[PDB]
């Protein structure tokens, strides 16, 4: 049932930008870290019963040296190809989404599914400094270059970078798609990467942190509560939250400039639909935001229809 | 809540096979190996707190892949040598490093340190997540004994062992180890690795007899490994994980405990279910006792707790 | 966490038969029955955002006169193709579940999802005799001639009729599938027809009713422990589980030729393990359980890799 | 604990209606079909166990030939005798509800338990037009002719033309008693027909459907939420409530000309009290609203006795 | 869902007796106290919407000089009148259960609700002792002299003591009803005197302790495991067990000799079926017990019928 | 999860006080009652594993000649030391809360846990004078005299008396402490007697009743709510909460003048935060609130330390 802010009330929510003096810096100097590893890209084919794709497991070395991997399916049929990279849900990834980024190829996309740090797959080589709560999203809180998705959102450029390099795909249509945390990475890597055409966005997770641990009731963002919890230093939730905004989408959507398209549910209790429409609020772009009143944090049938005809008309 | 588990007759007589593989004595002789080569390096800073009778410190020291390990120390205000006490806490459960615990124990007469874990409660964790795992600590790299995040944490136990008996003002000879849970688990582990420690007081230990904890819990965490199961489904990654989980099993490690022990189970514990706490104590050889508690499950026992200061006054107060 | 029987004990339970005397001679009459209305499919263009594949709202008359209906996406390209009749969950069909029937299509298959009755969509013109519990499981539970699924089943067969008559469809390369209420209709489909090639069925529903009452944790098998809380007439419970006795798998499973591969999550409440392992046992037919200990009632990844597998090595071959 | 709009609010809330046009004509036109079928009633003898009362099972012909029934239970004296048809509630009908019939016809009142299509008893002869969510809430939604309370509401009217009928039945003194769907019913009987002299009615159902589903936490309004999010296409929302405005009280309350009681337990997350308050303020007639600051939808102690006072002063004496 | 030992199994349930040496003499002193108290009861007319009923509310002076009431309501023509004393169940009582008792009245019964010292209503003199645990089940629990349901099962008795003085009341057609707790003071009160000529209990409680404790799911049996986690002396289980066998049905029940008629759902989480069927296996008398697979600790419609034709058949058609 | 008025809405937060005329004359009365009464306390020698402290088994007689118990634990050095008077939490006292009590005297405070009236210990002559709901909360509610806080709060008074009174006590250093309902009779029992030096309370319950009611989500506020379901006459309310304001911290809080620390958690379901909001801002004495944002009814960390150096700073050092 409805719990968040009203329609009217969503739709002009605007939250003031938290990011601070040096958010541009932090992520030049972030890319400039990840450009100094050396991608080294590899592909092994991966017998799948289907006809008409081929499957393989695709990695690529990232910030840190990480040694990142996903399932890349690609069209059986000359090229070049439209591409998508498509990020997954907070520990939601199962057996690395491999089904979903086979009928993906299957629609006539190169279609890479980036497995998340210690998530769905993929290496962490980040260290953890110091305690946290249960889970990914306090790790390292405490410095903006520690945080666990530091290296998340630079390895969902390099997904970009690699996918664009690859002969059988066309770089001009490329898109990012991915919905909750898959959602946020899409749109973290467009405001970081002009290499994606497009973007669809489910619902985005990592948005409005000062107003998502106040009114979500479900995991993950509660993550956060928990932290604090266990670490009651008044100075450790400031630092936390200053790191946080270096990640927030709302800082991070006033540099998307690819046609976008979002969707929320006006009964999600995981992505607050306030968190959702501040995101959306903030972008300056071409874009659209579909919501759904009678659903939440889940799949939602009609979206899959507007998301499929939105990339077709922009990728296909 | 109310009885689940086996029996109290079968729980007496619960004592599974063990499933240590060949090399199990020589992982850990290797593992101790690598964490001799790490030098302590410990500190000491005073830490203020609004306690007459004890001072407190806030220690740390370096282990296991040059990781930085800490922790609050509390020493009775008074002329040593003290006994001591190195206290681990419990799964994701340290507020404020137990700091309240940790000085009530040195009014009772004990330096102790209560070592925080790894990326939980406190203390920094070097080493790098291999592949992908469930949410939690319970699967971090479990696809091998190498990487297994309990492999630095038991290392970290010891750790703290060699150098709390290092301090001048401790007693070398009356140290104990204490812990509930996570924290009885690491207690019995450090003491199967080092006989430094001269007791051991468990409640209800965690990471126990795996096997069956994944198909009898009911509550976190042991579910996690379940949850890592639902989401890597090659047979193989089972067969692997159970071979890594093996070599941190306390139905493996107690037969290596000398020293006396105390444990506790509460009948209606959803956690650590009583099934998995009396295997591991049907595995120990050493003076011991298992405190039986019908009404209470994975929580504070009172009369234990009366249990537990009468069995450490015992060995090492007095 | 694990409940049921254990492993051992569900690789071998195999319960007695509970099917009446009348049991063919029922499903001969009802046939029949379904046999006096002429089909008279209609096929509509459904616009839908995907190359490749052709998408139709297909239409036609069943037991009844009931017209059923679905979604018919076929590959667009030179058949003859193969086709899938696929069933939905008790309740669970969004949007008569278009996206998964293209996504078959996608895969080489002249796929159609029939919308079962009141449920995803189609109309049921069966009168509602008396009282039930809310919900469809007990709706004119008191006689085996008046029970929804007499219709829906009908309808299942129907369908494969239809299908088959399709000129860009290979009437010897048909499959059913479908999980739990629609894992039921495919094996019973195949039970009652000969058009299908093969079988999948993700832990059937409508399996073994008398020990499901006792051991389901979840809707829907408890609507009828509802409708006997509502009801306690004793001859009522009699009479209603005579009525399911023509239904329950465990009594048609034996007349499925067709190879069959099923799945069960060991920890599914919904339709216990036991329930699942007692219509495979019946069966009698090349077969095969894949058995999944940490999954429930729900999409099991691993077991989408083998219904693909088996499709296509006895379809798309 | 309190949920909805603050007491004081709840007292000036009068939501506009939502009636369209030809909302009189389509009642009027109802009834007219209804007319058409002959009641035929038929009663037969029913043993229970008490002095004083003769029970009987009675049956009756009514909208679209469907055949309804329930208990009746008569004052075993000389009439004529004043008359009660009570209404039960959604899906919460046992055995017929016969012991409170019983009890009713000790209190004085002759008393018939009329029981609502497919859920207590009774045959629904309704065709199910299409797909709908689990339940009767949603059947046949799409349209004002084919919705499940059509028929419903038409067998109410037509359970008090065969009542006032009947020889031992004081024709003037006949009254119309139910909670939350049978509150609604009776007031829905009343507001359709002049035959009661007065309605009790327990927090009502079946009121100001658009705000119910926004502020509902428990079944049975959230079914028509379920309907949505199976059947997307925005047009069919729209559908679906001009539909239920032809059912919705909010509309039927304005033709109600008897004395009304009402109830409303503060907590009421079933029927909450800004769609109760709702209805009661569109009633313009003898009425009262009786509020239970600590009670929800359940059984109300103290307004029994009012409703027991109230029946007595109007309808015994 | 299932949950108890399988109708099989349950039917064969007849777990040994906890009665302790002194179980008879403990009783006979408790009814000789209440004795002693001179009941000297009131009626006051009390108004209600009914016709043909005329209600009062009725009090009488108990054990420990306690005040008990409770509403009477009588069939308003000439009698004698069988009747029924009416117990409640655990917490359980609103605004008396009036429509109820009124109801039965209109069966032609005439009906006192008594109601539980300190729950539905009545007063309860008996100090508390010490502590205990949330909620009446523990209340006095370290002495079967001090137990919260000595007073109550007494004031059961005198209940029937009171009503059978009654003019208009048939002494030889009373019978006494309720459900869980109320049928357990039912079957108590039936056990302690033979003033009334048959018994209805449905799923009684206060039967089996030491089982109850162990297969309950829900209050109010589980207060006892709440007041041993509060209390960890071994010593303080083993005497609060003692204390308890003194008011335990499995104990009480071969003191019944009048018919009785009992009821009990297989998926019952607060009177467990074993603890049910212990306390009907240890009836030796003329019984019957109502066995239904699909319902719980709640109101079993099939069971009212039977209920009702059961006193009929002894009470306002016989004797 | 945030549930009650924000933060600076709390802040402001001061509802009228309910105190009838009567209300300190009543006190007067009854603190004259409890003075009728001799103590006669008792010491008993009770062995624990702790070095440095020796604890002992503490009776006194009370109000009602009620026999009142708990462990005392004193430093094992000589004296006089600065002592406490600890108070439990509702229905929160396991063993009489003996591993605390002893801590507080290592901590150097000859320490008393008194345990509530029928709850952790001591015994309850006062008489049940009729029904109530399940619980302490409203036994005797119907009359200030009878009601069940008026012996506890005497017999927190009289616990002050006796520990004074121990020539090892230092008589001008003592304090008053506890959570919830513990903090509630440290508050009511510095507002009744000058012999506590400061009060510490976390979180005190009893406090502006109309209000909590219709807040609190969790037990034992609600108990209130179920009695009055049960006892629907309208003038049983109203005279319940006359009772109430009685024992109300809003009315008693402007007696009490000693230094006094307070704590609240703003997800607390059970002491509401705008409930110890009202309670704190009807204190005029040298006060502070530490707001939680992050915790609830339970024990906060950070909390400990702010308490252990009010404590340490107005007693100890
Ligand atoms: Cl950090
Ligand atoms: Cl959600
Ligand atoms: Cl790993
Ligand atoms: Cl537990
Ligand atoms: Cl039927
Ligand atoms: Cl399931
Ligand atoms: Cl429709
Ligand atoms: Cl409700
Ligand atoms: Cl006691
Ligand atoms: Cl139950
Ligand atoms: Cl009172
Ligand atoms: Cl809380």
């Amino acid at each position: 049932q409805l719990f968040d802010l009203s329609l009217e009330e969503l739709k002009k929510y605007k939250p003031k930008k938290t990011a601070r003096p040096d958010f541009s810096d932090f992520w030049k100097k972030s890319l400039e870290e990840l450009r100094q590893v050396e991608a080294e890209p590899t592909l092994e084919s991966y017998d799948y019963p289907v006809k008409g794709v081929k499957v393989y497991r695709l990695t690529y070395q990232s910030f840190g040296h990480s040694k990142i991997e996903g399932f890349y399916a690609v069209p059986d049929q000359t090229g070049p190809h439209p591409a998508l990279v498509r990020f997954h849900g907070y520990n939601a990834s199962y057996d690395g989404g491999i089904h979903d980024i086979v009928n993906w190829a299957l629609h006539g996309y190169a279609t890479f599914g980036m497995l998340v740090r210690g998530q769905g797959g993929s290496e962490d080589t980040s260290v953890t400094p110091g305690g946290h709560a249960l889970g990914w999203m306090t790790k390292g809180i405490l410095s903006k270059d520690t945080y666990y998705y530091r290296g998340v959102y630079l390895d969902a450029v390099r997904a970009l970078e690699v996918i664009q390099s690859f002969p059988e795909v066309d770089e001009h249509r490329i898109g990012v798609i991915g919905g909750s945390q898959g959602g946020a990475l899409a749109i973290a890597a467009a405001a970081l990467s002009d290499i994606p055409k497009v973007v669809v966005a489910d619902y985005p997770y990592l948005s409005n942190f000062e107003r998502a641990v106040d009114v979500a009731l479900e995991q993950p963002y509660l993550e956060i509560n928990s932290y604090f919890r266990r670490n009651s230093d008044p100075k450790v939730e400031e630092k936390a939250f200053e790191t946080l905004s270096y990640f927030d989408l709302i800082n991070l959507a006033g540099w998307v400039k690819q046609p976008t398209l979002m969707a929320i549910g006006l009964i999600d209790k995981i992505t607050p639909p306030s968190t959702v429409f501040a995101a959306y609020n903030h972008l300056e772009t071409d874009k659209d935001l579909k919501v759904y009143r009678y659903f939440g944090h889940e799949f939602i049938p009609a979206f899959q229809t507007e998301k499929l005809s939105f990339l077709q008309k922009h990728l296909l």
